[PDB]
């Protein structure tokens, strides 16, 4: 069919690969993954394009909750549906949508003179120009939009919008028309030889090979003969390992190390044992190796697409039987381990296995203990399954198959718990499906935090047809926004040869299950190749001449009929709630920074003064650590609003795109410390003192009584940022990288560097901010130590939260971050939240960290 033919080429314009070039691998695992899905997803969508009204507002705009929502005056602008005409009244914040809706309904039923057949059941309020709608049984404050219009002050616009209005919207939107355990001899390969090698021909080639259960070797590593450099060296040996055939786990991964010695790291490749269909792999492998930057077992078990260039180790799997061997079914397995003798000892050990199992690792006898103990472990200690996890051998089929059979009866765990499953470490295909069981009870909102770092755990997965990629397929096709940002994800790391296929395919798959928004994601994709193509410009122009020159060309550039139809009426990659309507071209320009970063600036009539966004296009620098640090203060923010507190942070949008490309959002009304402490006379802020600038300017932006709430909106976002930069150990911070919103608001931008990247970062307090705490007044301990207060308690509520960010931390060494590449890395946040501390103890730690930023910051303060 021709639209058939016209889906599979756009899906191949907006992954970025063509679906041609899956069916030319003629690899079945991708051919059943594709199969899968694609009936998977087009199932979704099928349940999708028959939900309810409301069901379908679920999706489509789901709710954005206050933290705190998961009494005082409010005034509201009301409007129906196209019509020009609005209301402003006066309701309640502890009003629900629906007294606004009858409030909204008797005065149009008066206004025009008729008693109106609609009941306010039959509306939902959508967020002037915005894809955002306020609905459900909640009062008003407990709403993002509400609660942002009152901390600012401005009054919320909404539009009234009839049920017959959103069911056009769902039918508009529509998809197109229609055995192993005998096995006792030693496992053992031949190393035959390898090709295409590149090395010193002064040196020797020496081949590693291990066997591996995620990071934990199974046996001992095993090396071939030194064998003379060349282009096609030949060992023809058998390397013959430290484990018997029976004694294989399902996940084992035989791992390869191609170096040179008079060590000169050359080349790795990594496989799995056993297919996708559980049979054990014999016969010939050519191995196409990944060149070294010395065993990988965390590296891809998929070959080197770059067949040309890179090394191949041919290798050869020893048939083991006559006939085909397969993994043993769970019906075999809990059958073995349904075998095993109960622990039964003293009330000596019961206090020691307690001390243990609510404790980091343990000793032989400590691990023995535990061990003997396994059957107590899932009766009365369930949360210390990755204890058990840890000290079983997963080299010994037996101890294997009581460990399942515990597992396939363990109680599901809470979600800080399947956090840490979901780790290399527990590489395990049934411990990996009881830990995405144990997440099905996420939140949208609590999946949409952790999207992220479940992206990564992609990168983990032996696999294609996977748990774990089935639940973030079925959870973006039933939520729009899950499905906008793991498209996102996934898109943005195409370029990367290592996941390129997987991701690839997710997102083709993502696609069958949701045509309008491939193509809501198309628009999107179009707006990114002008802005790459405008930067590309900006950056040659801006050596050849002066700023307002490159800036009208730019304009000039921009106001083509190409450019204005790319770049105008999509939905924002920062966020899909925000709508980029009509681009201001004049408003436009570029930063002087390396990369001549493009400021880009839309307006909205429907939306008004809401509609004025800003999107800062970058492209040259890998934006995924920013990301990362972005998405910790996010959730620093919301933990912390979680315990009543509201340190007034600033969680802007950040979003990798492509290859070292990505969006950053405008934060409005905003300007450098920098900027202001350059003191421009001919100005309101002009100063006596440097020290007096961000004070005075801050009194400009809030004359009379409202300066005393910037002053205090000040405090708290100075408060967050040096709890967020002290705990995530951002360094390199000066006056252009952090910036003050007119409302007194500090933020921090540009996050080069994190987690102490190796030197400890020390707490940073500086005089010019101390300065605008204390109200201008040299001496005032009263707003000083009520700052220290502030800084305390969001302190010890990131603590209590410190097991959640170490999990996702390490869900995040996947992603492949230099700054986030092995234990020391995260040693710096175990030792910044002092979790092996109690409170108190962690707490005068802190508080001598303080006072040693503030005797810094006093040698400031002398002259
Ligand atoms: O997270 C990053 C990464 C790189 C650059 C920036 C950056 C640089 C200048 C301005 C700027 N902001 C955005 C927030 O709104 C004010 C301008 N962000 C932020």
């Amino acid at each position: 069919d021709r639209v058939k033919k016209l889906i599979n080429s756009q899906i191949s314009l907006l992954i970025g690969k063509g679906l041609h070039e899956f069916d030319s691998l003629r690899d079945p695992e991708v051919n059943d993954f594709r199969t899968k899905m694609r009936q998977f997803c087009e199932e979704a969508a099928a349940h999708r394009q028959q939900l309810g009204w409301v069901e379908w507002l679920q999706y489509s705009f789901p709710l954005q909750l206050e933290p705190s929502a998961r009494n005082r005056a409010l005034l509201v602008n009301v409007k129906f549906e196209g019509s020009e005409e609005s209301f402003t009244f006066q309701v309640s914040t502890k009003d629900m949508p629906l007294a606004l809706m009858a409030c909204a309904l008797r005065k149009k039923a008066t206004v025009f003179r008729q008693p109106l057949v609609e009941q306010p059941e039959e509306y939902a309020l959508q967020v002037n120009g915005r894809h955002e709608y306020l609905y459900g049984n909640y009062p008003l404050c407990h709403f993002q939009y509400i609660c942002s219009c009152l901390h600012s002050g401005l009054t919320p616009h909404l539009t009234m919008v009839h049920s017959s209005s959103i069911l056009a919207m769902r039918d508009e939107q529509s998809n197109p028309a229609p055995s192993l355990w005998s096995l006792e001899q030693p496992f053992s390969i031949e190393l035959i030889e390898g090709r295409k090698v590149n090395a010193d021909e002064r040196m020797k080639l020496v081949v590693q090979a291990g066997l591996f259960h995620g990071n934990e070797m199974l046996c001992k590593t095993v090396s071939s003969s030194e064998v003379n450099v060349c282009s096609e060296p030949v060992w023809k040996q058998r390397l013959e390992f430290d484990i018997s055939v029976c004694d294989l786990p399902r996940m084992a991964r035989l791992c390869f190390a191609l170096y040179a010695v008079v060590d000169c790291p050359i080349a790795w490749a990594n496989l799995m044992l056993f297919d996708y269909k559980d049979q054990l792999k014999t016969g010939e492998r050519c191995l196409y190796m990944w060149p070294s930057v010395l065993l990988n077992p965390a590296g891809t078990v998929r070959g080197n697409p770059n067949t040309e260039s890179a090394a191949a180790l041919v290798i050869y799997l020893p048939e083991v039987a006559p006939h085909p061997v397969y993994f043993p079914a769970l019906e075999k397995i809990l059958e073995l381990g349904r075998h095993g003798e109960r622990g039964r000892i003293t009330e000596e050990e019961q206090l020691q296995l307690r001390e243990i199992l609510e404790r980091g690792e343990l000793y032989e006898h400590e691990k023995d203990l535990v061990w003997k103990m396994r059957h107590e472990v899932q009766e009365h200690f369930p949360e210390a399954l990755a204890r058990l996890l840890l000290v079983t051998k997963w080299n010994k089929h037996e101890d294997v198959a009581q460990m399942l059979y515990l597992l396939c009866s363990w109680p599901e765990l809470p979600v800080l718990s399947a956090l840490e499953l979901l780790d290399f470490s527990f590489p395990d295909c049934y411990v990996g499906s009881f830990a995405i069981k144990s997440l099905r009870k996420l939140t949208d909102d609590e999946l949409f935090q952790y999207l992220l770092q479940l992206v990564q755990v992609l990168k983990y997965e032996s696999y294609l047809d996977c748990e774990l990629t089935k639940f973030l397929l079925g959870r973006a096709l039933a939520n729009r926004k899950i499905g906008h940002f793991l498209f996102w994800h996934l898109r943005s790391e195409m370029h990367v040869p290592s996941v390129a296929l997987r991701f690839g395919l997710i997102m083709e798959a993502y696609c069958r299950g949701s045509t309008h928004h491939m193509k809501v994601l198309m628009k999107q994709g179009e707006a990114l190749s002008k802005l790459k193509a405008l930067n590309d410009f900006v950056k040659v122009s801006s050596q050849k001449t002066t700023k307002p020159q490159t800036k009208e060309m730019m304009h000039m550039c921009m106001r083509q009929e190409t450019y204005m139809e790319a770049l105008s009426h999509l939905q924002s990659p920062l966020d899909p709630s925000t709508l980029l309507e009509e681009v201001c071209v004049e408003q436009c320009t570029f930063m002087d920074s390396k990369m001549k970063p493009l400021w880009i600036m839309y307006s909205s009539e429907e939306a008004g003064s809401a509609g004025n966004v800003g999107i800062i296009f970058k492209n040259g620098d890998d934006l995924r650590q920013d990301m990362l640090t972005l998405q910790m203060i996010q959730l620093m923010d919301v933990l912390w609003k979680q315990e009543g507190l509201d340190l007034r942070m600033t969680p802007y949008g950040c979003l990798p795109t492509g290859d070292r490309t990505g969006l950053i959002e405008v934060v409005l009304h905003s300007d450098t410390i920098a900027n202001i402490q350059l003191n421009k006379s001919n100005m309101a802020a002009t100063a006596a003192f440097n020290k007096d600038a961000l004070l005075n300017w801050l009194k400009s932006k809030n004359p009379g009584e409202a300066l005393d709430r910037a002053i205090e909106e000040f405090t708290l976002s100075c408060a967050g940022y040096c709890v967020a930069t002290y705990v995530l150990g951002i360094g390199d911070r000066h006056s252009d990288n952090i910036m003050i919103r007119e409302s007194g608001q500090l933020f921090h931008i540009d996050f080069g560097h994190f987690l102490g990247n190796r030197e400890r970062v020390p707490f940073i307090l500086t005089y010019d901010f101390v300065h605008v705490i204390q109200q201008g007044k040299t001496n005032n301990s009263e707003k000083f130590e009520r700052f220290r207060g502030y800084c305390e308690r969001a302190y010890t509520i990131l603590r209590r939260h410190g097991l959640l960010f170490l999990h996702l931390f390490a869900l995040m060494r996947a992603a492949g971050l230099p700054e986030l590449s092995c234990s020391k890395d995260i040693q710096y946040l175990k030792d910044s939240l002092a979790l092996g501390k109690t409170e108190e103890e962690a707490l005068k730690h802190f508080r001598v960290k303080f006072n040693e930023a503030l005797r810094e910051s006093w040698k400031t303060k002398v002259n």
